């Protein structure tokens, strides 16, 4: 039993919900609330300049210090930082940007991070200003991930069209 509520069950392990990630996080303080980063963690727009924003920038402090002392992530990696106010943990995963002509197979790799934990909060990757196929990257994490994952969708049509269209 957890404190995550009012998510729909797609499938054994994966659960949706529209939901601002940001008021979810500070609501259930997670173990692991999951960060859509780029490889440079600069977190500017998107999922990451919101949770950035909501720990008063201490998160983007803390990632540049991380890059200055070991270099860029890759695309399909993470690192695990802190969560600040929002979570104990935050990983920070890159999945490939659309808009930057990156390798949509990146994907999978990208979800495969979920598994080293063994609950998460998290948005679906690539999806938003990152330029995939939001149904393409519900598919791939429902595919990917076997640990627990609770899915904050922030667009509320989005949302409906994912749950009428899921398979
Ligand atoms: O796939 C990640 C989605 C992309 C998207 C699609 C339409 O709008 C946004 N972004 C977010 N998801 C959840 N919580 C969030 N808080 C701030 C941004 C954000
Ligand atoms: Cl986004």
């Amino acid at each position: 039993v957890n404190s995550f509520s009012g998510y729909l069950k797609l499938t054994d392990n994966v659960y949706i919900k529209n939901a601002d990630i940001v008021e979810e996080a500070k609501k259930v303080k997670p173990t692991v609330v999951v960060n859509a980063a780029n490889v440079y963690l600069k977190h500017g727009g998107g999922v990451a300049g919101a949770l950035n924003k909501a720990t008063n920038n201490a998160m983007q402090v803390e990632s540049d210090d991380y890059i200055a002392t070991n270099g860029p992530l890759k695309v399909g990696g993470s690192c695990v930082l802190s969560g600040h106010n929002l979570a104990k943990h935050c990983l920070h995963v890159v999945g490939p940007n659309v808009n930057k002509g990156e390798d949509i197979q990146l994907l999978k790799s990208a979800y495969e991070n979920f598994n080293q934990h063994e609950v998460l909060l998290a948005p679906l990757l690539s999806a938003g200003i990152f330029g995939a196929d939001p149904i393409h990257s519900l598919r791939v994490c429902v595919d990917t991930v076997r640990t627990n994952v609770y899915l904050a969708v922030f667009d509320k049509n989005l949302y409906d069209k994912l749950v009428s269209s899921f398979l």
